[PDB]
């Protein structure tokens, strides 16, 4: 993947900060095999995020619905120092590619408010993957790491997806549209307010109604909707079907193009 100029990644300020101002290690671009990536926005931290899985964007959107959660650092790197170190006293390859040793990365490094710990990771991987060999031995290397910071880490699969969520993904993902024109987002005021007041009402009816009332074709709020949702400009109560979802159970941000 990446060869001896690492170290310019590492200047580029990759794994530091945090909230809007933390780079992700690993971004969209570095997506490989069918694998699908995904740039969702995030209310909590303000900035968009590079998932580069399904599995790893359910596991995202959990982390945004907690309330618990105040920070979510995705392809969190591993200090290649202390890595070395580990593979080293485990007798483990560390992670090398054409003879240059490459940097580990945690999916996922949240931290929290009031939870059990006020900091944990995790790993995200299909349950598959621990049938590997190789793949074992690079997970205990992270294990290790994190063991070392007494940071609690954990390893998040498919068979840890919520059936609703599983759902709500796939109707979410089937991509519709993928369009940010400020004019989609210039929805995002009228329709927060038409919610907020008809808050106890099933979203869909909501939908309708307004689709009536601005004579639109049947629908069509309902989609631009469902792009806002999936693009992370409204999140939902995703452990119910958007569906049967109130509309106050959307939240809806304030979010304008200043998203460079
Ligand atoms: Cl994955
Ligand atoms: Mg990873
Ligand atoms: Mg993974």
């Amino acid at each position: 993947f990446s060869e001896v100029q690492i170290a310019r990644r590492i200047k580029e300020g990759r794994g530091q900060g945090h909230g809007k101002d933390y780079i992700p290690w690993l971004t969209v671009q570095e997506v490989p095999s069918s694998g699908r990536s995904h740039r969702i926005y995030s209310h909590k931290t303000g900035r968009v995020h590079h998932l580069l899985s399904d599995l790893e964007l359910a596991v995202f959107l959990s982390l945004e619905w907690e309330s618990s959660v105040l920070d979510i650092r995705e392809q969190f790197p591993l200090l290649p120092s202390d890595t070395r170190q580990i593979a080293i006293d485990s007798g483990i390859k560390h992670p090398v590619i054409r003879g240059v040793d490459q940097v580990m990365s945690t999916d996922f490094l949240v931290d929290c408010k009031d939870g059990p710990f006020e900091q944990f990771a995790i790993q995200v991987k299909p349950a598959a993957a621990l049938q590997d060999e190789r793949t074992l031995e690079k997970l205990e290397l992270e294990r290790r790491y994190w063991q070392q910071k007494q940071i609690p880490w954990f390893i998040f699969t498919d068979k840890e997806i919520n059936p609703v969520v599983k759902e709500n993904i796939e109707w979410l993902y089937s991509v519709k549209t993928e369009e940010v024109s400020a004019e989609l987002l210039a929805q995002l005021s009228p329709l927060a307010h038409i919610l907020q007041e008809k808050g106890d009402e099933n979203i869909i009816n909501v939908c309708k109604q307004v689709d009536i009332a601005y004579d639109l074709e049947l629908g069509k709020t309902l989609s631009e909707i469902r792009a806002l949702t999936a693009n992370g400009f409204i999140k939902f109560n995703i452990y119910k079907s958007f569906r049967a979802n109130k509309c106050a159970d959307l939240c809806i941000s304030q979010v304008v193009n200043m998203e460079e």
